[PDB]
């Protein structure tokens, strides 16, 4: 499913993402926007290293979920990468919380550095009641 902006913001808030390890809801929103356009079903294959990015946060198979076909990979979220393509994003949010428990936090995603870091991200949550 492709979330509407404010619908997603409220969905993430209910799931405990607001301020999780220091990360505001607007930063999570900016991440989802630029990674996937708020799209849970998106996959993107990285020909360079044979990994794939999954779902609304485009979480990578090399480190975070198992898809069986990424060489040398581990599965730190202990999930099939299939779980990251559901309309319900509970598992994707649990896995995003796992990513940012590591030292880099939200810097783990390069698109966040490019598109969100050091920017005014208030617009992503404007009017959403969050």
């Amino acid at each position: 499913k492709v979330f509407e902006r404010c619908e997603l913001a409220r969905t993430l808030k209910r799931l405990g993402m607001d301020g999780y390890r220091g990360i505001s809801l607007a930063n999570w929103m900016c991440l989802a926007k630029w990674e996937s356009g708020y799209n849970t079903r998106a996959t993107n294959y990285n020909a360079g290293d044979r990994s794939t990015d999954y779902g609304i946060f485009q979480i990578n198979s090399r480190y975070w979920c198992n898809d069986g076909k990424t060489p040398g990979a581990v599965n730190a979220c202990h999930l099939s990468c299939s779980a990251l393509l559901q309309d319900n994003i509970a598992d994707a949010v649990a896995c995003a919380k796992r990513v940012v428990r590591d030292p880099q936090g939200i810097r783990a995603w390069v698109a966040w550095r490019n598109r969100c870091q050091n920017r005014d991200v208030r617009q992503y949550v404007q009017g959403c009641g969050v």
